[PDB]
């Protein structure tokens, strides 16, 4: 099982050689804020050359796919197809298209920003507060979606609760990341904090779209035939990316350039909490390139 | 132990006769919104006549003591001394006066309304955003207090987190009630929902002031010699008032005019969760009067 081994040498050559593809978490892995992890772009270049597939999975609900694609390019990750990029915004839009109840024969009440709303509308979803048809009633709200919402308020929370009074109204969260580190050492609250407030006030459990939910893997694999037994999952958060990998049956690699510390992985290992223990770790993903 | 017995007849006469005093939760017990529970005022009148002490304990952080006292009178509860009324606002102010760290050799950042702020200032506390002395630096924030905040926002959450980056900064919540029922059947989010968001984003556990924290009982008993072995605790919420009573060693009485249902108490009893099981229940507190 996962023993949190430092991946290097012949083992690294073996692990990467056997892998048919690599699934990358983004923040803490490819970059921190506006700074690419040195050697990250070169890894992705060498992977493409090695004939190994690369896919990208982020819990970030801020950007619709077109703006996400621009961000990869800007940070040095060139030549990527938009189809290789998966975010919790995109997959939440897809989950709601697939699951929204109501007769054919709802509207979605969204706590979140314009990039999220853009992604939802692109998937064909009607949003609460979109303008109504003629002067008829507003459509019935059949899901509440909690994403990263820099305009979160008590009034919006109260309104979310009102919608959720109907037990057939879905409650969905893009992700449960509790907070994110910023470049100056400060932190921004994460969607997990807002989801906590909504779940508490409504007495509901949210359906989570993003990592570590297996749903995210369903979203990625709708379009892509990938064998999880031959896929490496690389990420910086034990409770999100490494747990995701284990749930999906992938080999997990913790990179140490982000949120989680080696000491924490080792502590979980000691406590026998194996689903929070990576199979392997690297100081940064630049350490992988040698294995090709 | 607690067996959730319907309190009536000779048993009621015995229980009330032996009691030296009664501690009442307020909402769901004495009133629902602006409507007194019929017969509640008459109970309190008869209790005073029986020579039995009455004290009142509410998690409501909206009103400072003077406005709270007006509310009791208005609902039909006359003749009360302000000293008999305890709220999570009053006791949070007291806890912070007692615990605020820093040299003699802080300020308190408050998420909450004007009644809470009034209570804190009356206890001698300086509040973040109170005006600074001359043109010197703002005082160091040494506690974050989360109360009922109808103006809660993402920006305030972010700011709470910034203060909490200092591990010596306290995190205190007035209460963890998750939501409260309104007269039209709707609900308002409770402090517990906001506390959840703050704890999640900061990765901290809050110190809770109100019920079911034993601290609330310390607050009430600072001024009042009451024997918990001779005190009845009467409330409508299993996870708040009944748990509080058990933690304090009081005889607990669930009234059925509020949040918790008899069926839920019986379910907990069945599951052997005795600290969430009331010793006794009544349809409403008006059922107690006969026992005098
Ligand atoms: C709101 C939000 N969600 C998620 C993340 C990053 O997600 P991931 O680490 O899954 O790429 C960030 C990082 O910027 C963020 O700002
Ligand atoms: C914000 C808030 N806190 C607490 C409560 C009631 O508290 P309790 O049931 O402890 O009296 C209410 C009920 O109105 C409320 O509005
Ligand atoms: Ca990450
Ligand atoms: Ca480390
Ligand atoms: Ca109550
Ligand atoms: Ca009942």
């Amino acid at each position: 099982m996962a023993r949190c081994e430092r991946l290097r040498g012949a083992a690294l050559r073996d692990v990467l050689g056997r892998a048919q593809g690599v699934l990358f978490d983004c923040d803490g892995v490819l970059w921190n804020g506006e700074r690419a992890v040195p050697g990250a772009p070169e890894l992705l270049e060498r992977l493409a050359r090695a004939g190994k597939a690369a896919l990208f999975v982020s819990n970030n609900s801020r950007r619709a796919r077109p703006e996400l694609a621009l961000r990869f390019a800007r940070l040095g990750f060139g030549g990527l197809r938009a189809e290789q990029l998966f975010s919790s915004a995109l997959c939440a839009a897809r989950l709601l298209r697939q699951r929204l109840p109501g007769p054919p024969d709802g509207a979605v009440f969204v706590l979140g920003g314009e990039g999220l709303r853009a992604e939802l509308r692109a998937a064909g979803l009607r949003l609460a507060g979109d303008p109504s048809a003629g002067d008829g009633a507003a459509p019935r709200v059949r899901a509440v979606l909690v994403g990263y919402d820099e305009h979160f308020s008590f009034a919006k929370l109260r309104e979310a609760c009102a919608h959720l009074r109907d037990p057939e109204c879905l409650l969905v969260a893009t992700d449960r990341d509790p907070w994110h580190p910023l470049s100056d050492g400060s932190r921004t609250p994460g969607t997990g904090s807002l989801a906590a407030a909504v779940e508490t006030a409504s007495g509901r459990q949210a359906l989570v779209v993003g990592k570590p939910s297996p749903y995210m893997f369903e979203c990625i694999t709708e379009n892509f035939s990938i064998d999880p037994a031959r896929t490496l999952m690389v990420g910086d958060r034990l409770e999100t990316d490494i747990l995701f990998g284990h749930r999906c049956g992938m080999t997990t690699v913790l990179t140490l350039t982000g949120v989680s510390r080696l000491e924490e992985a080792q502590a979980y290992l000691a406590a026998g909490q194996h689903d929070l223990v990576p199979h392997y770790y690297v100081e940064s993903i630049a350490d992988l390139t040698e294995g090709l």
